[PDB]
DNA sequence: ATGATGACGCT
DNA sequence: AGCGTCAT
């Protein structure tokens, strides 16, 4: 009892932009606002591939990875915006720059960990302590939490249900105990309301957020009420929430490990994991995974919010599917040059912006027939931000993968090329 | 024939 | 070093 850690030591939020690329294109082109629309890449094959879908279009069944021609069968009025194409490949600069807008606003409030182009974790523990010292111990008005859901509460319209739950939560809150984890989460949610208001005011972009005691629960919380809402998942809410929560919904369990937990243990839901000892879970899934699962199914996780806003690698890739697979030496060399030129542009901007230089170039390829992301990776020194040198060096390190006897031909044909600059040093 | 990109674990 | 897993 008195010696059992409860994983209530931190306040962590996860902020996730709603249909991010669609919002970027809707900000730029007001004719797309409040419409079923989608963002596509490429255009000639089946109208292009859908990468992002507005909530109006999702109501028709339009999803990511669908071909736009097929999405138009579900939603004939679907509007489309296309990703910029430069040197024959998709160019995502517009969305990376919009991402920086949002991340810089979030960084004013707290240390953030960039998790993807449109997600960041926030460690709010210190900011909460400060706010509890200020204006205390005054009660927290529901007006400070206008878009917050309390998971598990209450207990015929959506907003009435939201407010009934918020009222039940605020009425039970012990506002005189500055160390109450539930109070700390509530103040965390107040700050996240302020952060999300600042993002929307200064960029036009809406987002969702989760607030809890660790990254996994904050990520789970964020998805419970999308879009344009935030959700607080308390430690006390975990047993009911996990009791019907498919294992695959928890971050890192969406793949082979999660499938093996289900198959080996014969369970379906996250809460069912509590019945196993730590040693049992370590025996099936390894020491690290087993300890992690034992704590996580109790709502406890210690992965820190890392202080990192910049990517550790900068990379450029293109797939060559089907009959387009690269099959001549001139083809491989020309596309390596195209990738190297885009990479040079990104690296030179990175060096000016962030005072650092990459020192290693990783070349990844996939060969036709291979189901893996990469069939082969090789690396060489990155000593100059020069596209011709980078592309020549990349060819040098993959040259002898070519099994073809004819010198102008490449066998087996290449279905992906990927150049990645890594091992940054201060500059 | 989604495709573009990124973090991190294992050996 | 080079491959495997999981993710947005
Ligand atoms: N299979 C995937 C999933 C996502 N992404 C990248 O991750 C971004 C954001 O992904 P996600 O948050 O899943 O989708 P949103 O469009 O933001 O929709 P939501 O409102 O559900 O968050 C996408 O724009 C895309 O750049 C991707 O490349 N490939
Ligand atoms: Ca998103
Ligand atoms: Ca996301």
């Amino acid at each position: 009892g008195p010696h059992m850690a409860t994983g209530q030591d931190r306040v962590v939020a996860l902020v996730d932009m709603d249909c991010f690329f669609v919002q970027v294109e809707q900000r730029q082109n007001p004719h797309l606002r409040n419409k079923p629309c989608a963002v596509v890449q490429y255009k000639s094959w089946k109208g292009g591939g859908i990468i992002a879908v507005s909530y109006e279009a999702r109501a028709f069944g339009v999803t990511r990875s669908m071909w736009a021609d097929d999405a138009k069968k579900l939603c004939p009025d679907l509007l489309l915006a296309q990703v910029r194409e430069s040197r024959g490949k998709a160019n995502l600069t517009k969305y990376r720059e919009a991402s920086v807008e949002v991340m810089e606003i979030m960084s004013r409030f707290a240390v953030i960990e960039r998790a993807s182009i449109d997600e960041a974790y926030v460690d709010l523990t210190s900011a909460v302590q400060e706010r509890l010292q200020k204006l205390q111990g005054q009660p927290i008005s529901a007006d400070l939490l206008p878009s917050t859901y309390i998971e598990g509460l209450p207990q015929v319209q959506k907003e009435g249900m939201r407010k009934q739950g918020l009222f039940q939560w605020l009425d039970s809150l012990q506002i005189d105990n500055l160390t109450s984890p539930d109070l700390q989460l509530t103040v965390g949610a107040v700050i996240v309301e302020e952060m999300r208001a600042a993002i929307e005011r200064e960029t036009g972009f809406q987002c969702s957020a989760g607030i809890s005691h660790n990254k996994v629960l904050a990520k789970l919380a964020c998805g419970l009420n999308k879009p344009n809402r935030q959700t607080l998942v308390s430690h006390g809410s975990v047993p009911q929430l996990f009791s019907q929560m498919p294992i695959r919904k928890i971050r890192s369990l969406g793949g082979k490990l999660g499938a093996s937990v289900i198959e080996i243990l014969g369970i379906e839901y996250m809460g069912e994991l509590t019945q196993f000892t730590e040693s049992q879970l370590q025996s099936h899934f390894g020491e690290k995974n087993g300890s992690w699962l034992y704590a996580m199914c109790r709502g406890i996780e210690h992965d820190p919010v890392k202080p990192r806003q910049l990517p550790k690698t900068i990379g450029c890739s293109k797939n060559f599917p089907g009959k387009t697979a690269l099959a001549t030496r001139e083809q491989v060399q020309w596309w390596l040059l195209q990738l190297a030129q885009e990479l040079e542009e990104r690296l030179t901007k990175d060096r000016n912006d962030n005072d650092r230089v990459a020192t290693q170039l990783v070349v990844s390829i996939r060969v036709q027939g291979d189901k893996r992301l990469s069939s082969l990776r090789r690396c060489c020194a990155l000593t100059r931000y020069d596209a011709h040198k980078m592309s020549h060096d990349a060819f040098t390190v993959i040259k002898n993968c070519n099994t073809s006897g004819i010198q102008t031909e490449w066998s087996p044909p290449l279905t992906m090329l990927f150049l990645c600059a890594t091992k940054f040093s201060a500059s």
